[PDB]
């Protein structure tokens, strides 16, 4: 009587709440148990059984794995107020804007993960940051750029959180996103799993997302 | 030159509030000095301060040691992060009080070594001879946040931990008068630099525009 869900501390700041306060209205009789791990961690916790799904944002694909893309979350640019690039906020700005700029990296944990995924998209086109400085967290690099020490890549939904003089600047790169993923076990085929797939997709067509035929 | 190097301490729960400012503003007044910065809890601030890592901490916490010497800067009001839908929002214009919340979920955080944030709120609770029953250790704030907006429970939190909105996610006032969390800015125990004068300086700045109550003698004596 009790699923245990693992998710990665960024998709905090999205739907996934939402998700789970939804899920656990139809189910009073189950035991919730919300696990914070990287995809890594995950991936491992499936297999031996300590989570029943995980929501992660890369995709280390494994034959014991069924992994299903929920969505593309886009990639904004936190900068000061005072900024250069935030005078392109309106319109946006590309990856290429951003390669002599201090730029702040985040986790620390270990890779894969969200700092390398970052500097994967630059690579993809050839661009190298020669300005780099890794930090622990989100709001260590939010917090430095707000005191003015450079600029950081960060998902769309960290505009959750609001410092003084800090903004976000759209990138416009159609692959400047960052995916997120729910992640079952191969076999999976339990009536739980099945509901908490059928919460997502119900909070999804509230905020109207586009979906195949077969999503989930 | 690591004379014109100043190195700060802080502890994390401070991004959301003043210090952001606080730092930018010094940082545009001294342009001729490199401003380091390290996230740190009180107690590293400590033995960072002694063998000179930093040259000043800010910390919620009054930890003494003979070596070091601090200012309270103010006491921050805390507040109640609760769901939406939860009972105690209704009180959202007005607050609640400490007993208000004794039969709540509470979720306590960060999960690191003691003291820390929970147990100043744990103690908070004892000073009213108030026991809360329902208490959980978590990780960080916005793991608290989460699961309060996943409906998991309440969260006492700083005021200024609202610079993160949740969906669903409300922050109710905390009435009594000392459910509050203190920031300090310690040193060595020492004349400040004139560095950290300068620091001083910036800090009285940035308090005055936020309308704070000091202290006629208040982070001052330059000279
Ligand atoms: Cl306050």
């Amino acid at each position: 009587k009790t699923i245990r869900i693992g998710f990665v501390g960024s998709l905090l700041f999205g739907l996934l709440p939402r998700i789970i306060h939804l899920y656990r209205q139809a189910h009073p009789n189950l035991r919730i148990e919300l696990y914070e791990m990287g995809t890594k961690a995950q991936t491992e916790a499936l297999k031996e059984g300590r989570i029943d799904a995980g929501f992660g944002r890369l995709k280390i694909s494994d034959p014991a794995i069924k992994r299903t893309l929920l969505r593309n979350e886009r990639l904004m640019v936190a900068v000061h107020a005072s900024h250069p690039l935030n005078q392109m906020k309106d319109k946006g700005v590309h990856l290429n804007d951003l390669i002599d700029e201090k730029i702040l990296l985040y986790p620390s944990s270990p890779k894969p993960n969200f700092s390398t995924h970052v500097m994967n998209i630059f690579s993809d086109h050839g661009l190298e940051p020669t300005k780099i400085n890794e930090v622990r967290e989100v709001q260590l690099a939010l917090g430095l750029v707000a005191a003015g020490e450079g600029i950081s890549l960060v998902p769309a939904s960290t505009q959750s959180i609001q410092l003084f003089n800090l903004s976000y600047v759209p990138l416009l790169d159609p692959d400047a996103i960052t995916p997120i993923y729910i992640a079952v076990r191969n076999m999976e085929e339990s009536t739980y799993i099945y509901s908490l797939y059928e919460t997502i997709r119900q909070i999804y067509a509230y905020e109207g997302f586009t979906e195949p035929p077969n999503w989930l």
